[PDB]
């Protein structure tokens, strides 16, 4: 089974998901010398406010909080999007130290983490009928650097020590993800896919120009879970990135000057 080991990385993943070495894959290095101001983008429009999070969980990939998407209460539309795309759930990727982590990157500079807020469009009804359509499901990237502590990060953190291992979950009701956001929603977007297996080519990508920023103490809590489950060898979850891939015939436009 897949993962971010020497035997079982990024590399290994085409040979069960073929897909691995097609023509829109993600992430990306934003060249933002070639990167071509948009004006027919439109705003973006993030619509947090009645979102209801459910739980927080261990997948053995990464962290994970889930939301109720039976419902439009929290939505992002508007900039390249058409329609109306719900949050399902929300993670990171992050590295082993603070100058990796990051996928996508900007004219090769990693971040030391990278949020993913992941969006259905609801028009196919499911997120699994979404995964089956060019323009199923729409990603929010935020990077992370280390600075200050990000105060809306913080429920987050202090619960991590209740899903160490794969498998784990726990109640994580009334989180708000406006807390994570910057303050500026300029952004790249370009077509891809999803960053683990299935690699479906099935996302619009919407990538934030301004970083967050965690204190190195929140992202060393990040550091401390395990891939493994609980009572196998303790590996430490870090560098759960997969690569910049080959842009190919894709163009990367930017809502902003
Ligand atoms: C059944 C249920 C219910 C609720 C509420 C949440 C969940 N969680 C969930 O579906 N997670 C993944 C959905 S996926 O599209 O199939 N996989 C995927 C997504 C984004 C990326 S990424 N790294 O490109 O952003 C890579 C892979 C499941
Ligand atoms: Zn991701």
């Amino acid at each position: 089974h897949w993962g971010y080991g020497k035997h079982n990385g990024p590399e290994h993943w085409h040979k069960d998901f073929p897909i691995a070495k097609g023509e829109r894959q993600s992430p990306v290095d934003i060249d933002t010398h070639t990167a071509k101001y948009d004006p027919s983008l439109k705003p973006l429009s993030v619509s947090y406010d009645q979102a209801t999070s459910l739980r927080i969980l261990n997948n053995g990939h990464s962290f994970q909080v889930t939301f109720d998407d039976s419902q439009d209460k929290a939505v992002l539309k508007g900039g390249p999007l058409d329609g109306t795309y719900r949050l399902l759930q929300f993670h990171f990727h992050w590295g082993s130290l603070d100058g990796q982590g990051s996928e996508h990157t900007v004219d090769k500079k990693k971040y030391a983490a990278e949020l993913h807020l992941v969006h259905w469009n609801t028009k196919y009804g499911d997120v699994g009928k979404a995964v089956q359509q060019p323009d199923g499901l729409a990603v929010l990237g935020i990077f992370l650097k280390v600075g200050s502590a990000k105060p809306g990060l913080q429920k987050v953190v202090d619960v991590l020590d209740s899903i160490k291992t794969e498998g784990k979950s726990a109640d994580f009701t009334n989180f708000d993800p406006r807390g994570l956001l910057p303050e500026s929603l300029d952004y790249w977007t370009y077509p891809g896919s999803l960053t683990t297996p299935p690699l479906a080519e099935c996302v619009t990508w919407i990538v934030l120009k301004e970083p967050i920023s965690v204190s190195s103490e929140q992202v060393l809590k990040f550091r401390k879970l395990n891939f493994n489950g609980e009572g196998e060898p303790e590996e430490l979850m870090v560098d759960n990135w997969r690569p910049a891939q080959p842009l190919k015939n894709r163009q990367i436009k930017a809502s902003f000057k």
